[PDB]
This record gives C-alpha cells, sequence and structure tokens, in this order.
C-alpha cells in the first residue's frame, strides 16, 4: 500500500530549467509531496551519507562534487506503492517514456535520485529529513 | 487495409482528476478518430456489468462496478490502422512509463481508461455502448 | 455564480488535430462537462438555426457549408461566470494567450464557438440538447 | 542591474488540483530562479494573518485564512531581472488567458497563486516566510 | 492578405534549449516554413546588415556581439497576415501568451526577432536569404 | 563517445504540424544541431541515394513518392551516443513514449529517419550534406 521514498532533484535539473518538469512527472502519477527542502548548496556531510554505498567506487568523489555543483531539492513523496514507481519514472537513459530516458544523456548528470529500495528510503529519509 | 474500430472508456478518476484531455489528446496525437463519443453523467449499472461480464466471478467485481458509476464517463469508438492493438499499447499499465496508465495511474482500479483488448472483445463492448450499429 | 454555456467544437479542430487541445484549455481553468454530443456531420438545420443570428449576412451560406464539412462536437460546460470565461478563453486570433490567438489564423476557420451571453447560451443550448 | 527578489506562495488549491509543477515550471521558464523554498503541510494561521494584514479589515479576510490553511503551501523566494512585477505579471488574474491565474483559476479566493505585488511587500512577505533574512 | 517575414532564433533560444518551443508556437498558428537557414555563427557582417538601423545606438556593438556568440536559425514564414501576426506572437517581455512574455526576461537575450514591417520583411529576408 | 548521426523528418511531419514536436523531443535529451537544411521539395535523387538499400524492394518507389510529397528537413546532431541514442527515441509504431510509438501509425508515414549505424550515418550526412 502507502509508501514514503526520497527523490532529489539535482544541479543539472536547475542548471538545464527541468525542475517543474521532473516534479511535474512525479506529480501526475498521483504522487504526493509529505517533506521539501530547498539547498541552495547541499551540505557535503549529507551528500556523502546519502551516497555512502558507494565510497569505494572510482567515481565517489566526483559524483559528491557534482552534487554540491549547484543546488538540489530533496522531497519526501507518498503514495502507492512509490519506492518501486517512482524508481520506474526515473528510469534510465535508455528508456524513452522515463525522465532518465527522456531527458539526460549521462551517467552521472542524470537530473533525479529516487530510492532503489525499502531500507535504502528510511535511510535516505533519516540523512535529509531526520526530524522526523 | 489494417482499419479497425475499438471502444475506449474515459473513466470518473479521468474527470475527478482532470485529466480528460490529456488522456483523448494522447489517442488523437498517434492519429486515430473518434467515429462516436457519448457523454455518460453516471452510466447504467447494467452497461457496466455487461461491459465487465467476463470479471464477474471475480473478488473485484462489485467493487469496480461501484467506481465506474460513481462519476461521468466517456465513452468513444476509435478508428484507424491497427486501432484495437494500439490503442491497447497506448493504454499500457500502471508500470509502464510512456503509456497513459504508466504516465497517469498508480491504482488497479482507478486506472483512467479502457481499451478493448482484441477484436471479439471490441465487437461487444461497441455493442454494449452504442446499440444503434 | 455558477453558469452554463455552449460549445461548439469546429471541423477544422478536427482536421488539425486540436479537438483535445482545446477541450483541455477549458478543462484547465476548471470548467466541467454536463452534456456532450458528438457529430459526424451536424444536420444542417441545427448549424442554421445556430447562426441564424447572421442569416442576413453575406457569409451565412459559406460558413454554414464550412460548419457541415466535418465532424464537430457540442458540449454544456458547467462553472462560475463560464459564459464570460470560456469566451474570454476563446478570444481571437489577434490575442495571444486565447484558443484562437495561440490557434487560428481565419475569419472562418477559428476551431471553436462559445455562447456570448446569457440569452443565447440558453438558446443554443437549447438547440443541441433540446433534452433539457 | 535590476536584480531583484520576490515572494510567491503555490495555494492549497493548487496541491488539491495537482498544479503544483504546472505553476512553478510557468515562472522557470521565464528564467527566474529559486534562492529560497519550504514546504509547509499547514500554514501557521499567525503567518497567513501577517501576510493577509493589509486586508485585515475586509469582509473576506477570515474566509481567506481558513482557505490558506485548508491544505500545504509552499513558499518560494524567486530572483531575477525586474522579478517583482514580472512574476506578478504571470500571475495575472482570473480575466487574463496566458497568465496563471487566466489560464488555471475561476475563483477569487481559490486563486492558485500568489506574488509580491511590490518592492515594500516582498521585503515583507520575505521577511515573514524567511525570518532567517 | 498572404504574406511572408522573417524570422530569426536568437543564441539564447540554443542555450536555453527552447528552440523547438519557439518554433512550435509559430508552426501551431498554421504558418508555414517557406526557407530556412541554420547558422553555426553567423557570419558578423550578415547580423550588422540586419541590425543596420540601430548603428548609431550605443548597444550596437554590444547586441552584435551577442548574435554571434552562438548558433542562429534564420527561417522565412508564410500566411495570411503573417508580418503582423508572428509579430504578436514574439510579442513582448511584458505581455504573458507570448513568446517573449513567456520565456524572456531581458532587453538583449529575447529569443527571437520576427519582422516588423513589409518593408523591413522584404529587406530582411533579401539579408538572409540573398537567392530570392 | 561523441557521435554526429543524420534525421529527416518527414513530410507527414509538416502535413500534421509536428516539425517542432519532433525536433523538442531530440532537443531535450541535450543533443545538438550541428548543421540543417530545409527541402520544400527534396530532389529525387538524394531520397533515392539514401534509401539506395531498399532499392530492390516492392515499395521502394512508392516511399519515394511520399518523401517528396512535401518538404522535409535535414539535420545533423551531435551527441554521446547519439546514433543509438537518437535512433531509440525514433523508436517504432509500437513503443509508446518514443516519436514513432507517441505520434505515428502507419509504416510508410513515419515521421521521422534517424541513422541505424556508424556507416549508414557516415554515408547519410555524406548524402545530404556533402560539403561535409
Ligand atoms: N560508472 C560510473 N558511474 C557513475 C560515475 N559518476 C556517477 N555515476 C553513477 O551515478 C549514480 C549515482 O546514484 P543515483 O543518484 O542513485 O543514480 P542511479 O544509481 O543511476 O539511480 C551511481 O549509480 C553511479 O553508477 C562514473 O564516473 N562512472
Ligand atoms: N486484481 C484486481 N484488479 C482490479 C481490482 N479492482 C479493479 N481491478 C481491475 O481494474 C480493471 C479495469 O480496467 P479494464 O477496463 O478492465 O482494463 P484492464 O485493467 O487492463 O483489464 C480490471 O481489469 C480489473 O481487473 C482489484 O481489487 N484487484
Ligand atoms: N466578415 C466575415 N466573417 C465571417 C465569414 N465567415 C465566417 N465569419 C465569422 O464567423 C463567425 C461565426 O460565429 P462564431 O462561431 O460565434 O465565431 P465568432 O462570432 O467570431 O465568435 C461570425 O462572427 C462571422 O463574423 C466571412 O466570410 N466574412
Ligand atoms: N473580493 C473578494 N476577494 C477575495 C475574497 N476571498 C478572497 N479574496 C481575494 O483573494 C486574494 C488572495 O490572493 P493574493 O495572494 O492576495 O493576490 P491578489 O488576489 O492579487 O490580491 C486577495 O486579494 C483577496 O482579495 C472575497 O470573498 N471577495
Ligand atoms: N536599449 C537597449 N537595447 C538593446 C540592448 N541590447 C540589444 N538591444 C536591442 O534590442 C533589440 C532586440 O530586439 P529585436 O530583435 O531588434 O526586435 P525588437 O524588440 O522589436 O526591436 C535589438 O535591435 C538590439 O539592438 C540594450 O542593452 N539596451
Ligand atoms: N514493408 C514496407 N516498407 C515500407 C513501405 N513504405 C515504406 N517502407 C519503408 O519503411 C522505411 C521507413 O523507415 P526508415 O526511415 O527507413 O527507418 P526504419 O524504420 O528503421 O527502416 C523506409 O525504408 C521505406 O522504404 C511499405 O508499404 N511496406
Ligand atoms: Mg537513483
Ligand atoms: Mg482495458
Ligand atoms: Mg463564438
Ligand atoms: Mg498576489
Ligand atoms: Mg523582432
Ligand atoms: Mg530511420
Amino acid at each position: 500500500g502507502l509508501q514514503r521514498t526520497l527523490v532529489l532533484i539535482k544541479p543539472d535539473a536547475f542548471e538545464r530549467s527541468l525542475v517543474a518538469e521532473i516534479m511535474g512527472r512525479i506529480e501526475k502519477k498521483n504522487f504526493k509531496i509529505v517533506s521539501m527542502k530547498f539547498w541552495s548548496k547541499a551540505p557535503r556531510n549529507l551528500i556523502e551519507q546519502h551516497y555512502k554505498e558507494h565510497s569505494e567506487q572510482s567515481y565517489f568523489n566526483d559524483n559528491c562534487d557534482f552534487m554540491v555543483s549547484g543546488p538540489i531539492i530533496s522531497i519526501v513523496y507518498e503514495g502507492t506503492d512509490a519506492i518501486s514507481k517512482i524508481r520506474r519514472l526515473q528510469g534510465n537513459i535508455l528508456t524513452p517514456g522515463t525522465i532518465r530516458g527522456d531527458l539526460a544523456n549521462d551517467i552521472r548528470e542524470n537530473l533525479i535520485h529516487a530510492s532503489d529500495s525499502e531500507d535504502s528510503a528510511v535511510d535516505e529519509i533519516s540523512i535529509w529529513f531526520p526530524e522526523t
């Protein structure tokens, strides 16, 4: 049934003026905003916590640098099967119809993050909205 | 050559959410034409039960009928090349972005649109909603 | 407060695949469909009744011919101040932002009709939906 | 040169009607940038009353406050050339197609968006919603 | 009143990925492309001729610089009352519903040029499409 | 993996006023125009070369006729993995989310051509843009 998931809108969305386009796609599939924060520049520690699973990868530092290179928005969305459904909406740069498939063409500059599972959603919401 | 007609229902949730034109527009943009169309402020329960006759022994049957009479519906006959399968693909499902249900719906009952799933289904459904053959 | 008005979607809208675009503009301003009929070809008598105020004008017959040259949809819309508001949405070919202003460029092939007053709305609804 | 900041509220009716992104998108497309933004599941009555202080003696004051706390709101500070008047023009009114209110609203209370109407108003409203100057 | 007019899509439209959005607004109003050229970087001389009337203004040189700062597209559009109608579609940064009204917020970076009169359209078409 | 690919916008796109819609989908995926030509009516020889591989098929002549039945635009697009990505964007009439999937419903009148491989892109670019 009802789930909550964490979405980040990435600095490339701001640079390319695609913020509303992305949020609109999620809004049109009937998901609701439960919490939202705007960061002119996200604190690097939050970014590093968010991507901690990748801390050993060669791209870790470079990806973190990208993620602090402009604003981000962190959003908690709520709706039926929200985690999987918003993950599907995000898609990938190979899949037309999805956010990444229609709008992105890079492995790193890919516009949006959505939690990939129940456990990561719980964790990511606590990173960005520790108040709850 | 491959011209067909199919039956589409715009469901009550489309009216509630103001997505009627959005749904019709996706079909229009794929080059399918309206042949017949009726607006129902409330569809007769009898038509709904015949439409979903194949589901009559399913647990969800009565609740789905209740939903389908909870608000207006539009019944439309569309015409074009391979209309039945093409409009079914346009309809899609709530798991497939790019489709009507995939982009716009998030429930397996409140899913905005019905489209006939076969030549047999289309003949039958068109007869139900547009008996004036 | 609440009013009802009559809209015709004209044959040029069908020809140019702008039916949903036009209906969408009205739907987005929060007006509701109360009645609707699709005519593969409108009976000429209905068209002549609809435009009876113009029966003496030089363009009368030609306009009627246009209006039976393809399908039309007749719709009764309901909402606050519906008559004036939908009239404003229709606009004219000189006014960007409006249906005619954005999408039409002809005196006759202008996509949509909307009732111009309380009296004509009453009359036009009775022409297209005599049942009520 | 002519850079300004202005305060925008996305009202509860925008959430009810799923028009939040549509409204924000129109401002984004005009090349204005978000400087600050807060989501309120329910805005404090006190902030709403200060925001509409100039209307406090009007007959519609209490009802408008009730509406403004009936659902979520988003408060946003936008920045750009001539932002105050430009975003006010984007806001428009329910009589003017091409604008947010003109295209999307049909009520003088439930009208989707507020934008500051002057430099004085903007300073005051930004202070109310983003006191952390 | 069939007419032809000259449109430039400016470098800011390319920078902001608004080329199709702009062309679409003209397309939806039923104006037809008669000829079109893409310039990765327009020859400065063409720009100087195009804005010749402004050669005495203080902004001339800076405006020319902007106009060669990225690609442009030059288009001849044809349709009824095309000069006036496409001029109106262009609008200004103060008028929502128009191209500049919805999309631009600068006096120089304003996305599109459209001929403002019969004489200037003739002149501008001769500049960008001399083969004519 | 920066690449260039050749796109044709076909006469049905002009007939149906879908030119900007099609170009917009490619623009939104962040691909850049490198060169572009508008043909009021393409020289038949260019069309015959373009579809040379089909010269033995029964549909060759009729397809060529269609391709000169109205204007076309020839475009060289540049971007990461452009050939494959724009090919995927084109899609087919069975796959919603793609250009053909959302907008076309015919085997011949299918709105757009995009190069299907490295070799064909090289070849097709040489046909429409020999100056290259
Ligand atoms: N292989 C590779 N991947 C990268 C690089 N930079 C960023 N990424 C990807 O960026 C992603 C960041 O995670 P997330 O925001 O959830 O995007 P997602 O994992 O693709 O859904 C990781 O999956 C990385 O694979 C890079 O240099 N190389
Ligand atoms: N599994 C399941 N399906 C339901 C329920 N309520 C409604 N439905 C489905 O809602 C659908 C209505 O959409 P329809 O027009 O028939 O197209 P379809 O969903 O692709 O078959 C039916 O297929 C029903 O199976 C339910 O409680 N459970
Ligand atoms: N002057 C003129 N007007 C025409 C001609 N053909 C159609 N029209 C216009 O078409 C309109 C039909 O009325 P309606 O559907 O309500 O459009 P509207 O009156 O412009 O809002 C009339 O107002 C006529 O002025 C023509 O040949 N000459
Ligand atoms: N005249 C009138 N106005 C109302 C009523 N209820 C709410 N409003 C208006 O709703 C508006 C709220 O929008 P606001 O953010 O202030 O922008 P504005 O409408 O342009 O002033 C206020 O201006 C109020 O005047 C009412 O009953 N009567
Ligand atoms: N006043 C002023 N004008 C400028 C500036 N930069 C460019 N312009 C002019 O603004 C015009 C841009 O619009 P244009 O394409 O000519 O169409 P127009 O707005 O109808 O004149 C150009 O003629 C430029 O020369 C500036 O900084 N100040
Ligand atoms: N089987 C078949 N093919 C056709 C017909 N008409 C055109 N075609 C071919 O369909 C192709 C149109 O798509 P194209 O631009 O080549 O890209 P493609 O779909 O990947 O091959 C052309 O190569 C035409 O020669 C037809 O009636 N039948
Ligand atoms: Mg992710
Ligand atoms: Mg179905
Ligand atoms: Mg009228
Ligand atoms: Mg206001
Ligand atoms: Mg100009
Ligand atoms: Mg191809």
